[PDB]
């Protein structure tokens, strides 16, 4: 028998946020952080089990920039990472950081629903011209040497958007367009934090958008059977998810990587499928 190993893994550090988007799937369950030795060393445990990416996710990163901005750098520098990226709603990254950090981040991905307002307002984006911020972002990318990604979320309220003039003024070398994907004990009821149902779409939906989009090299979809399963997703505990089964392992820190990953389904193929593998550091 054989583990999987752990290639590119998203950590999960907070669970807080600053917004409140309608869909969200890694809602705000608890404040606690690791401290920041015990952070170092279940990504340590990591790179040791054959991790070569780092996703730093939430939540909300940028809550937290001193912690972020101390893991980045221990990633690439310390821990000899291939890739270190960060998905981040925007609101909070300041340039002085980006300028600070740039040189041990691979990718800085910002999430982008619409390019209209009042869409952003009605899916809980919030208010605001959040498309100045997202220009704002790419150009520091582009200043600083760091591969800008645009990520999009699917729904039954935008999946009729045209982005392409954006697209090509933005130019991300990698544009992720997700089906709204429902999570059991996330998003899935009105007993949750958040209450995704109202935004699902059906396939037909999801390829009036695709199609729409996909000639863009940049082009990356995911429906929902291809984000189900096909992830690894760490939590603010250091424990492994498994969002399809809603299943939470116990710690790295306490059992290993390995111990961790028998116990949740990591779907390869699906990982494969995706695009998974790609060309993640920077030139
Ligand atoms: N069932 C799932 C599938 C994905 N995710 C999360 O959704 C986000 C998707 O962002 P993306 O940019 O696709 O993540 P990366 O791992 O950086 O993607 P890639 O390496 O393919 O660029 C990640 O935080 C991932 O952990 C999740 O919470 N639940
Ligand atoms: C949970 S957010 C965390 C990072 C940051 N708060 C942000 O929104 O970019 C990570 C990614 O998941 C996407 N996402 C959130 N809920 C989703 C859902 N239900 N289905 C699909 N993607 C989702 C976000 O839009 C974002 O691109
Ligand atoms: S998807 Fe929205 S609510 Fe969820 S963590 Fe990101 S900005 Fe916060
Ligand atoms: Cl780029």
């Amino acid at each position: 028998s054989m583990g999987q190993i752990p290639v590119s893994v998203n950590y999960f550090f907070t669970r807080k946020c600053n917004k409140s988007c309608g869909f969200c799937f890694h809602t705000a369950k608890t404040s606690h952080m690791e401290d920041i030795s015990r952070a170092k060393r279940g990504l340590q445990l990591l790179q040791r089990a054959g991790m070569k990416k780092i996703n730093f996710a939430g939540g909300e990163p940028f809550l937290y920039p001193k912690f972020l901005g101390e893991l980045v750098d221990f990633c690439k520098e310390d821990l000899h990472l291939e890739s270190v990226s960060i998905i981040t709603n925007g609101s909070l990254v300041r340039e002085e950081w980006v300028r600070k950090h740039a040189k041990n981040i691979d990718i800085l991905a910002c999430s982008c629903d619409s390019f209209d307002e009042n869409m952003n307002i009605e899916i809980g984006r919030g208010t605001g011209n959040q498309v100045e911020i997202l220009y704002r972002i790419a150009k520091w990318c582009r200043k600083n040497e760091i591969k800008f990604k645009l990520n999009t979320v699917v729904t039954r309220l935008n999946y009729e958007e045209d982005m392409n003039e954006h697209i090509d003024t933005l130019q991300p070398f990698r544009w992720k367009v997700f089906q709204v994907l429902i999570v059991e004990g996330e998003n899935d009821s009105e007993k949750t934090l958040r209450d995704a149902r109202r935004f699902t779409i059906s396939d037909k939906q999801f390829e009036v958008f695709c199609s729409k989009h996909r000639h863009h090299k940049s082009f990356v979809a995911e429906p929902n059977r291809l984000m189900a399963s096909s992830y690894l997703l760490v939590d603010e505990y250091m424990r492994f998810i498994d969002k399809d089964g809603n299943k939470l392992t116990k710690s790295i820190l306490d059992v290993g990587v390995e111990a961790a990953m028998k116990e949740i389904k990591w779907d390869v193929d699906a990982f494969q499928e995706r695009g998974g593998v790609y060309e993640w550091t920077k030139e």
